C-alpha cells in the first residue's frame, strides 16, 4: 500500500469567517443533541445498560450535554470475551488490511472534526483551538500508526544467516488488552491508545474517562462506521474503579495502556507485575503519569518571546496538561524583566464559557475544581500569591490564572501535580542551580529554556532530564511523529506516542528455522 | 568505527588433535588451580570477604573446584553506589569507544576460550563440545552487541521535521541495574545480560549464580584486564536470597535482567511492579523463566533423523536447559517407529565424569539430583517408565536418560519443568492434536517439528505457540544474531537476546526541538 507521505493535520485557527462560520455550525448540532443517550459498545453493535452516567458542561454544570449507559464487571467480561473472540482472526489480517481500516477511521474523523470540536468544547471546556489540536492530534496517531504499523510487518526483523537454513523472526501481536483514557485529551489520546495497539493486530477495551464519555462514544461511531470487525474495539464508560480494576487485575488481560494521574499508574503497574490466578503471561503496563514541567529562562533570552511561551504553556486548556509549565525557574538576571512580562500577560487572559473562545475555559468538574483550590490554600502558606487565586462569578467552574512567586523548590507546589492554572515561580542564582532546581522532582515529561546562549542550550539538551525538551518554545502540543512524546522518572513508562517505537509495545517476536 | 560483519565463533567438536592436545592441556591447568580463592569485585578491584562460598565439582564433589568470597547487603551497596558514580561519565562515553571496550573484551576471552571451557567441565559439569558452545556463545553476544549498540547511537530516531525548528531524538541508558545470572549457561547467559546493558552505557551489578561463581570469576578477570572503567560492571557471589533481594527491592536499582527458575521470576516481576520507599521511577524487569518445550513428529518425517535430534534436545548438558526437549509428541503413524529409534540411540548414551567427555556429565548439584528423582518418583505414577528412571553409581550426581511414554498430556512431568535428563512422550491421533497438546502447557520458549509435509510446517510456523521453533533439526543451541532467543507466557517477558531488539530494553528516548 503507498499513501502520500505523513503530515500533521492542521490545527484550525478560525481567522477566516468561514472557519468561523463552520465552527458555530457544529455548535448548533452538537446542543441540539445534548439530550442524546450513547450506550456502550460491545462486539460490533450498540449495547444499552439499565443504570446510565450523566454528562456535564463545565462552563455551565446545570447543563446535562448527554448521558452514556454504565458497565460493570458483567459488560468488562463480555467486552473481553469478545476481544478474544475477535483476536482470534484479527491478528491474521494482513497489515496492510489494518492500516488501510485505520486509513478509513482518520478520513471519517477528518470529515466530523468540527463536530468532534464542539463535543470538546461544550463537555470537557476547551476553548475553539485547544478543541482543534486535540482532535488533529487524534487524525494524526491514526495516520502515523497506520503507516508505522507496515515497518514492522511480515518477516521485520533483521537476522544473521545460516548455511543450509532458512531463519525467519518476525512480530506477532500480544491479544485482547484494556486501555485507560484522560478526560484532558479525550479524542487525541482516547484514540491513540486504542489504535496503536489495534493496528498491530491487537484487541482492545476502552474506557473513557467520566468526564468525557460523550466524545468518546462519538469516536466509537467513527469506529463503527470505518468497519472495524466485532470485538476488535470496545468501549465501555463506566463509574469509579470497578471496570477498571476488574480488567487490569483480571488472568485474561495481556495489556494495559493508561494516561492519567500517579496515583493510579501506580496502581496499575503494581498490579500489572503479579500473576493473578490462572494467567498464563507476564502483563505489559504502558503508563503516562503527568510531570511537573518548568521553563528556565536565563539573562540571555528574548524576554517578550519566553513571557508569551510561559503563558501559553502554564495557561492552555487552563493548565490541564501532563506538559503544563507549572514551574517557571528564573536566573537572577531574568527574574524580574521575564515576571512583569509574564505578570502583564496572563492579567490579560479571558476567563469564561469555552464556547465563547476566551483565553481559559473552566477547569473540567468540580472535583478538580476543589483540588486546585485545595492546592491556592496551599500556595499561600508555601509561597506569595501575586496574580489570581481565585474562583470566578458564575456556576461553570471558573478558576483565575494563578501565580505564586518566591517559591520553595521543595514546597508542595513546586513538587506536586497541580493540573490547574497555577504557575510558581522560582528564583535561583545561575543557570547551573536553575537545572538542579529544574531536575529535583519525581517527574521528567517537559521542560524548557529560553536563551540565547549556545552552551546553555546544549547543556540542558544533555542534562535536563525530561522526555520531552523545548527551547526558545512553548513546552506544551507535542505534534504526533515530530516529538515522540513520553517522560521519565515518575512520568511513566517512557512509552514514546506518535514514534515508531510505539507499536513495538504491543508486539512479541517469534523466531522459526527450517534446516533444509 | 568499522569492523568484519558479525559471525559467529566456532563451536570446536575435539577431532584434530591440535584440538584434544589443547583441551587436555586446558583440563590440566583448571584442575591443577582447584582451591582457588576470588574475591568480590567493586568497584574497579577486587574485594575480600571473611566468610566464603564454595563451588563443588559436580562429577566428583568432594572435590573444591574454587572458593570466593560472599557479598552481603553491605557489599551490594558499596556496588550500587560504585555503579552510579561510574554511570555519570559511562553514559557519556562515545558508542564506538564503549563498543571497542567489548570488542576487546571478546579478544581476551575468545584467547581463553580453553581454560573458560575446561572450567565449566569442573565446575557444571558440561562435556567438552556443551562447554565450547557455552563460551562461543558468550564470546558472540559481546560481538554481536558491540555492533548492534552503534545502531542506536546518537541520533537516531526517525521523526517527521517541521518548519523553522531541529526536532532531534535520542536514545540514553536507564542507570544502575542488577543482572541475576543462571547456572546453566554461566559464561554465555551471564555475560549476555552483562554486556548488553553495559554496551549502551548502563552499569550493572552481577550476581552469579551459586553453582557457578568460580567461571563467573574468571570472566570478572576478563572485563577487568579489558579495562572497563571502575563501577561499570561489578561481580557479588551470595548465597540464597540476600543480595538479590535487597537489590531487587531497592528504590535505587533501575532495572533487572534475570534468567533463571519460574518461582523466581515471578518474584522478580511483582517486586519490580512495587514502588519502593524514596523509588523515583518505574523499575523494568527482564525475565527468562524456561520452558516445557515439545518435538512433534509426524508419520511423514525422517524418523532416523528426528530421533536423533530429540535424543540432542532432550539430553545435551543433562537436559539442564529451558530450551531442552522435555515433550515428545508423536502422531498415531509415528509413535512406534519414533519411540523405538529414541529408545535405542537413548540406551547408548554414555554416562561419566564431564572431564571424560562423556554424553551426559552429572546434574549440578545435589539438590537438583534430589529434585530430578522426585520427578521421576512422580512420573512413574503418571506415565510408562520405559527407559532409565535411577541415579548411577558413584559419588558424582549421575542421573541414567529417561524416557516415560503414554504420558497424559496434564499430567505432571508432561507440565512442569524438571530440568533434567527426563523425556515425556505423548502419543497423539494427527497432527491438529500435535498442536493443541504442543500449545497447553504455561510456557513458550522454544518447540520443534520434524515432518516432511509443508503445510504442517508452515501451519505450525502460523500456530506452535512458541518463541523459537525449528523445523527439522534440534530444538537447543540458538545461535546469536541468526536465532533471537526468548519465550512467549510464562517463559518470560519476550527479551529477545542475540538481536538488535534486546539492547533497545535498556535504552529510554529524549526529543529535544529548537525553535529559530
Ligand atoms: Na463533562
Ligand atoms: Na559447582
Amino acid at each position: 500500500m503507498t499513501v502520500e507521505p505523513f503530515r500533521n493535520e492542521p490545527i484550525e485557527t478560525f481567522q477566516t469567517e468561514e472557519a468561523r462560520r463552520a465552527m458555530r455550525e457544529a455548535l448548533r448540532r452538537v446542543r441540539e443533541e445534548f439530550g442524546r443517550h450513547y450506550p456502550l459498545y460491545i462486539g460490533g453493535e450498540w449495547v444499552d445498560t439499565k443504570e446510565r452516567m450523566v454528562s456535564l458542561n463545565p462552563s455551565a454544570p446545570s447543563e446535562v450535554v448527554g448521558t452514556t449507559a454504565k458497565a460493570g464487571k458483567a459488560e468488562a467480561e463480555a467486552a473481553l470475551e469478545a476481544a478474544w473472540k475477535a483476536f482470534k482472526t484479527w491478528k491474521d489480517w494482513p497489515q496492510e488490511d489494518r492500516s488501510r481500516l485505520l486509513l478509513k477511521a482518520a478520513a471519517l474523523m477528518r470529515r466530523r472534526k468540527r463536530e468532534l470540536e464542539a463535543t470538546l468544547v461544550y463537555e470537557v471546556g476547551k476553548n475553539w483551538v485547544e478543541a482543534s489540536a486535540d482532535v488533529a492530534e487524534a487524525i494524526d496517531f491514526i495516520e502515523y500508526y497506520a503507516r508505522a504499523a507496515l515497518r514492522y510487518r511480515y518477516p521485520a526483523v533483521e537476522v544473521v544467516p545460516y548455511p543450509g537454513e532458512d531463519n525467519e523472526s518476525f512480530y506477532v501481536p500480544l491479544g485482547a488488552g484494556v486501555v485507560i483514557a484522560p478526560w484532558n485529551f479525550p479524542v487525541a489520546i482516547f484514540t491513540g491508545m486504542i489504535v496503536g495497539p489495534v493496528a498491530v493486530g491487537n484487541t482492545v477495551i476502552a474506557k473513557p474517562a467520566e468526564d468525557a464519555v460523550v466524545v468518546g462514544a462519538k469516536v466509537f461511531e467513527i469506529f463503527h462506521e470505518a468497519g472495524f470487525p466485532p470485538g476488535v474495539v470496545n468501549f465501555l464508560p463506566g463509574v469509579g474503579e470497578e471496570v477498571g480494576a476488574y480488567l487490569v487485575e483480571h488472568p485474561r488481560i495481556r495489556f494495559i495502556n493508561f494516561t492519567g494521574s500517579l496515583e493510579v499508574g501506580l496502581k496499575i503497574y503494581e498490579a500489572a507485575g503479579r500473576l493473578a490466578p490462572g494467567q498464563t503471561w507476564f502483563k505489559r503496563a504502558y503508563v503516562e503519569t503527568g510531570g511537573k514541567d518548568a521553563i528556565i529562562v536565563d539573562e540571555t533570552a528574548d524576554f517578550d518571546l519566553a513571557a508569551e511561551g510561559v503563558v501559553v504553556s502554564a495557561y492552555g486548556f487552563q493548565g490541564q496538561k501532563c506538559s503544563a509549565a507549572s514551574r517557571l525557574i528564573l536566573t537572577q538576571g531574568a527574574y524580574e524583566p521575564v515576571l512583569e512580562r509574564v505578570l502583564k500577560r496572563a492579567e490579560r487572559l479571558s476567563v469564561g464559557p469555552a464556547e465563547e473562545n476566551p483565553d481559559l475555559g473552566p477547569v473540567v468538574s468540580a472535583e478538580q475544581e476543589r483540588k486546585v483550590l485545595s492546592y491556592i490554600e496551599i500556595g499561600k502558606n508555601e509561597g506569595q500569591l501575586v496574580l489570581g487565586g481565585k474562583r470566578l462569578e458564575g456556576e461553570g467552574y471558573f478558576i483565575a490564572p494563578t501565580v505564586f512567586t518566591e517559591v520553595p523548590p521543595k514546597a508542595r507546589i513546586a513538587q506536586e501535580e497541580i493540573f490547574g492554572p497555577v504557575l510558581s515561580v522560582i528564583r535561583v542564582k545561575d543557570f547551573a542551580e536553575a537545572l538542579e532546581v529544574a531536575n529535583d522532582t519525581p517527574y521528567g515529561l517537559t521542560g524548557g529554556v529560553y536563551s540565547r546562549k549556545r552552551e546553555h542550550l546544549e547543556w540542558a539538551r544533555r542534562e535536563f532530564h525530561v522526555g520531552n525538551l523545548y527551547f526558545n518554545r512553548k513546552i506544551t502540543g507535542a505534534l504526533v511523529g515530530v516529538q515522540p512524546f513520553g517522560g521519565f522518572k515518575l512520568s511513566g513508562t517512557n512509552a514514546k506516542t506518535g514514534a515508531l517505537d510505539y507499536l513495538r509495545l504491543f508486539l512479541e517476536m517469534k523466531a522459526v528455522a527450517e534446516r533444509f
